[PDB]
Protein backbone atom coordinates (compact mmCIF):
# COMPACT_ATOMS: atom_id res chain seq x y z
CA UNK A 1 0.00 0.00 0.00
CA UNK A 2 1.26 3.54 -0.97
CA UNK A 3 -0.36 5.09 2.11
CA UNK A 4 -0.26 3.22 5.97
CA UNK A 5 -2.65 4.43 8.71
CA UNK A 6 -0.70 5.09 12.00
CA UNK A 7 -1.36 6.37 15.65
CA UNK A 8 1.74 8.30 16.79
CA UNK A 9 2.18 8.29 20.52
CA UNK A 10 2.78 12.69 21.26
CA UNK A 11 5.59 12.58 23.60
CA UNK A 12 7.39 15.65 25.98
CA UNK A 13 10.48 17.08 24.30
CA UNK A 14 11.73 17.08 28.00
CA UNK A 15 10.69 13.10 28.42
CA UNK A 16 12.34 11.67 24.89
CA UNK A 17 15.33 9.44 24.94
CA UNK A 18 16.97 9.16 21.59
CA UNK A 19 16.50 12.85 20.31
CA UNK A 20 17.09 11.58 16.86
CA UNK A 21 17.39 9.14 14.27
CA UNK A 22 21.02 9.49 13.13
CA UNK A 23 23.66 11.70 11.24
CA UNK A 24 22.80 12.14 7.52
CA UNK A 25 19.36 13.45 5.96
CA UNK A 26 19.58 10.15 4.37
CA UNK A 27 19.68 8.21 7.24
CA UNK A 28 17.12 10.00 9.06
CA UNK A 29 14.40 9.24 6.70
CA UNK A 30 15.57 5.43 6.45
CA UNK A 31 15.05 5.10 10.02
CA UNK A 32 11.80 6.82 10.54
CA UNK A 33 10.30 4.95 7.69
CA UNK A 34 11.81 1.97 9.65
CA UNK A 35 10.55 2.95 13.39
CA UNK A 36 7.22 4.27 11.57
CA UNK A 37 6.59 0.75 9.79
CA UNK A 38 7.61 -1.36 13.14
CA UNK A 39 5.44 1.09 15.31
CA UNK A 40 8.49 2.42 17.29
CA UNK A 41 8.25 6.04 15.82
CA UNK A 42 7.11 8.94 18.36
CA UNK A 43 5.97 12.83 17.92
CA UNK A 44 7.14 15.53 19.13
CA UNK A 45 4.86 18.98 18.30
CA UNK A 46 7.48 21.91 17.39
CA UNK A 47 6.76 24.88 19.74
CA UNK A 48 9.49 27.59 20.62
CA UNK A 49 11.98 25.68 22.27
CA UNK A 50 11.65 22.16 21.12
CA UNK A 51 13.65 21.97 18.09
CA UNK A 52 17.32 23.05 19.85
CA UNK A 53 16.48 19.87 23.14
CA UNK A 54 16.24 17.80 19.96
CA UNK A 55 19.20 16.44 17.63
CA UNK A 56 19.72 16.93 13.59
CA UNK A 57 19.14 16.28 11.48
CA UNK A 58 15.32 16.72 11.97
CA UNK A 59 12.51 14.64 10.28
CA UNK A 60 9.33 16.59 10.13
CA UNK A 61 5.96 15.15 9.46
CA UNK A 62 4.12 17.76 7.37
CA UNK A 63 0.06 17.02 6.04
CA UNK A 64 0.31 16.48 2.49
CA UNK A 65 -3.39 17.64 1.58
CA UNK A 66 -6.61 18.61 3.23
CA UNK A 67 -8.38 13.23 6.22
CA UNK A 68 -9.62 9.79 5.56
CA UNK A 69 -11.12 7.91 8.49
CA UNK A 70 -9.58 10.81 11.21
CA UNK A 71 -5.91 9.81 9.60
CA UNK A 72 -4.32 13.44 8.02
CA UNK A 73 -2.15 12.65 5.11
CA UNK A 74 1.39 13.08 5.80
CA UNK A 75 4.49 12.73 3.91
CA UNK A 76 8.43 12.95 5.98
CA UNK A 77 10.57 16.24 5.34
CA UNK A 78 14.56 15.91 6.84
CA UNK A 79 15.55 19.29 8.04
CA UNK A 80 20.02 19.82 8.13
CA UNK A 81 21.55 23.68 8.94
CA UNK A 82 18.31 25.24 7.53
CA UNK A 83 18.08 22.90 4.25
CA UNK A 84 14.80 20.59 4.07
CA UNK A 85 14.66 17.87 1.54
CA UNK A 86 11.36 17.51 0.48
CA UNK A 87 8.42 19.69 0.03
CA UNK A 88 5.13 19.55 1.45
CA UNK A 89 2.23 21.41 3.99
CA UNK A 90 1.87 22.36 7.38
CA UNK A 91 4.46 20.72 9.67
CA UNK A 92 2.01 18.03 12.43
CA UNK A 93 5.43 17.76 14.56
CA UNK A 94 9.18 16.29 14.68
CA UNK A 95 9.60 12.41 14.45
CA UNK A 96 11.74 10.74 17.49
CA UNK A 97 12.35 6.74 18.60
CA UNK A 98 10.26 5.81 20.86
CA UNK A 99 11.76 3.70 23.52
CA UNK A 100 8.67 3.44 26.21
CA UNK A 101 8.16 7.20 26.89
CA UNK A 102 4.38 7.23 28.22
CA UNK A 103 2.37 10.06 25.63
CA UNK A 104 0.34 13.07 26.06
CA UNK A 105 -1.67 11.78 23.37
CA UNK A 106 -2.24 9.91 19.92
CA UNK A 107 -2.04 11.86 16.15
CA UNK A 108 -3.70 9.78 13.87
CA UNK A 109 -1.70 9.99 10.31
CA UNK A 110 -1.98 8.46 6.68
CA UNK A 111 1.70 8.17 6.03
CA UNK A 112 2.46 8.38 2.26
CA UNK A 113 4.53 4.76 2.54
Amino acid sequence: KTHVQLSLPVLQVRDVLVRGFGDSVEEVLSEARQHLKDGTCGLVEVEKGVLPQLEQPYVFIKRSDAAPHGHVMVELVAELEGIQYGRSGETLGVLVPHVGEIPVAYRKVLLRK
